[PDB]
């Protein structure tokens, strides 16, 4: 009964959800999935999600996985709560499109070379790993390119979907979160519009409560 | 001026959007966009994708790139007319996540290896590059499994995201097309369900269109 | 009074906290957030300017490495709970025995043992696919460790001799771990290597922190 | 006659083309299927115990190894078409200038230039490179600072030296590694020159 | 009978055991260990260490392996003679738990970088291998840290560990030994409290008797 | 002397050359290049091989580096003195060209595989490293192959290049001198023809000069 998030608080996925239910003021429960006693990758997780991947969601009977999924179901389904996730008019489809292409941008180009990042100069460190100043200097070329892209975006609208908020923007704020913690930040801070963006979508309070 | 596909007929991104387009009995013309000349990598390509990837895409004044954002588009744009490729109840939002799951599935745990599966055994050729046989296996694995839990899914299902074929089982057709010119073909006829799906999918008259 | 910085799934500073829960006593946990970098950040860095858990505090004493800090409990410590020593701690040849065994897990045991918690457990945290290959490597390495102990335990009941010590206590929490993994039938197919994890895994302390 | 077992798309053949049409002979491309692995099946493993292209026949006499090959083809076809040897083929000290560079081109130039040929036209294409420029870079100040000096690499004719380098040069300008050879002004000319060669056209 | 070291004079860990004997006056016999013939990796040396790493150690019927266990067994087992290499008052448990973090911090931090710095720049061209630069630029910025750090700890105490010299300095001597006829020299040389310590301890006479 | 190698007496590529002098009962000076200092990285070697590696050669006036471009050179301007190293006609083309093979398949397929095989099983583990005993596994594996091949052929001609000892035989002796030295030993004695062939190139008078 009610809303119900599978997965673990310090993971990007699973904040991307925790992000948009909050923006919503939904009341929901979140289970912990033990990751490091690999919780995941046993049932009954894997009956939420063969795939062994956190997060699962569960809305009464309705049960998903995926994270951009989930967050696409809350912005339609509760549509009408708290802030709008889609579009100012949600029925133009050209302007859905739009916000589509942003989605896709992060899901294929931000999100893998934002984790490689992250990887390197957060997770690593926790163990007992030096950090590859190769793969850093290589990912962040890269990320530099998409940002570059943002940037001249953010010249034209004051979102990258448009003139409004969205999931394109929510998407990338847990990676961005990690990130501001580590020297990739200048990457940021050195693109006028991006950096503004980037402090207006993290000082968000459904972004700040999840952190 | 109509609609227009800016990419390559062999390109499997390209060939998700011109399915569409077929499944929707639509006018469009195909722009060749020369890979081989790096055409993609250059003006004025870059202006309508500045990440350098075919598929590009103009409905009269609306510009768009990636080949699921388009597809999509279609699929609601022209929704009232020819194959559905939404699912039956458009307007239901449980369905709709159900439908964008498997689309999700599709780009994460199909795509990138059915993609170096057909590059090792296909496309290396091409270049005159031999075929690494330990690629072969690993990434035949991982089908593997996918497609195991594709045929679970199967079981209860006629198509992935329910009763009626979707954008869910288009996005597969072309990476599948390629794969059935292959020794990979196995794991498909392996796994009844799965074997069936993949020749209702293919036999489809927009498939064979772009083959 | 005695404070720990570090973080209770490391390795290294459940290392001191069994140590000091062996000795039953007292002591904060004060939590150091590695997912936020706070250990690669002062004022933690000025505990340890190498940015690594485990810190400690005992009184006006800082410490850190979390190998030094066992030995000190050992010794501060050493006639209260169990003795981590052996058993006639003045003995400077038994001392240079047990010593060896330290090294031994230092050197041979835990890069190893590390190596093959991360890729079968830390990376599946993260989007990260194990590396068969290491896999195999490691565990090559690690079975011609356990053999050099399964002698070594056919004829001594604990690998610095016939008690419990700091030896045996510093491989306890990479073992906890590896006992999650497939790893594991490195340490079963070993009779007495398996005796051996079964009775410092069963240890009050050693459950404390699992 | 003159066969050539191979593909036309893979480097090593290419060079084997190259030589062939500088000394305008006839000769039959016999395709070897690499998708289907004809190269590591009978009757391929006999013209080639290693499984490898290009595998070459001038009558009875049957070889591999492009390198082996070329040179072949420049000795047997010398005073034909283009020379690729040295004009005074005669002068041994020249030769071994001549093979100096073709050492070179074979260990420190073809590997560096192969894995970036490859990581990044399939990048650009399928979506699937700083360590392997750097290396390059340097042959590249190296052969800059030759080309000073002379003309082409081995002195002041065209030969199996420069040849040699042809095919992987040719998939490298289709990539940002581009930039590498026009940012130094005698091997970008030494580049273009190479390339504009009818017989390296042929091939392309 | 009495004190056997099987080693290599050449070998830093056998040199760390020989400087701690000749600190101490002690007589031994070096029994040599032949490297370039695998010795140490055939019985009858396994049966001495397990491990095949050279040096094993016999004080007549005590055999021992590990270099800085053998060392700590001397300063101890021989306190009261020669230079003493415990803390000034060795009953005195805070003292020595300070300098044990400090031949903690030469082992974990300093000695397997020294290690493959010395690896690539001398034992590498011995046989004709070409040193990998990108390593010793690497190893390099970690010893770099490694000697700000004792740059540091140098202007509060005159040596490591405190007032006097000990253990945790000894356990350095060989591996700086070695890295003084390379362009590493440089690190130690740039830091004055470090170059000073250096001078000290690599002059001292059991360290010249060794080199 | 007129002529000079510039290199180090242990490296496989100096000794290809001085092999191939003695063979023709040269009169040189060998310079070893201090490669501990740098010196093969510094002027004045820099202008003897600009990529900084031995070895390097003079004659008179004529400077040359790559060990197989200065056999070669040996081999034709010194042709009538001691050992024929060319074929018996050498001006036959064709005789030549299966010399050429030879040399060609030596340097790709035998001499990087021997390489890895030298440096696992010797160079390291006189250090203190472990020989990696999967790459010692691969790498045999596919020196079996090359060597199987020798067979075949060795079982035709009494030579790989026909009926003389040529260049193409030469090339190999200093690595195999290597691997008679390890368990890598057994693939030569292990086959018939191989085992003979080996026993004749290394008791040669020139070959146990450098060895
Ligand atoms: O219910 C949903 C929905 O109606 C649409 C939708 C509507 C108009 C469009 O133009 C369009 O592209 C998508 O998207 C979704 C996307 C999801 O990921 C999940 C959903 O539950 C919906
Ligand atoms: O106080 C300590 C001590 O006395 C000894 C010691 C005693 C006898 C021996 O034979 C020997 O090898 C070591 O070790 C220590 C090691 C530490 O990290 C911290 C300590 O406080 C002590
Ligand atoms: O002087 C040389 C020479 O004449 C030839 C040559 C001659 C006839 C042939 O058929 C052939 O294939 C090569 O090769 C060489 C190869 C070198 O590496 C160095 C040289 O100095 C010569």
């Amino acid at each position: 009964a009610g809303i119900k998030v599978f997965g673990h608080p310090a993971s990007i996925a699973t904040r991307r959800v925790l992000i948009a239910l909050h923006e919503k003021n939904l009341d929901f429960e979140l289970v912990h999935v033990e990751l490091k006693d690999g919780e995941h990758k046993k049932e009954p997780f894997l009956s939420r999600n063969p795939f062994g991947q956190v997060p699962a969601f569960e809305d009464g009977d309705l049960k998903l996985f995926e994270s951009r999924a989930i967050t696409q179901y809350i912005a339609h389904r509760y549509e009408n709560q708290g802030t709008n996730l889609l579009q100012t008019d949600s029925k133009n489809i050209s302007q859905y499109a739009i916000m589509a292409i942003g989605m896709q941008v992060e899901d294929h180009q931000f999100d893998p070379v934002a984790s490689k990042l992250a990887f390197e100069q957060i997770f690593k460190s926790i163990y007992g790993l030096t950090t590859d100043e190769a793969v850093v200097a290589e990912e962040e070329a890269k990320l530099a390119k998409v940002l570059d892209v943002y940037e001249a975006r953010l010249k034209e609208f004051k979102y990258l979907a448009g003139e409004t908020f969205t999931l394109t923007d929510l998407h990338h704020i847990p990676a961005i979160q990690y990130l501001l913690g580590t020297p990739t930040k200048k990457l940021f801070t050195e693109r006028p519009r991006v950096n503004e963006w980037v402090a207006e979508i993290t000082k968000r309070p459904a972004s700040e409560k999840v952190q």
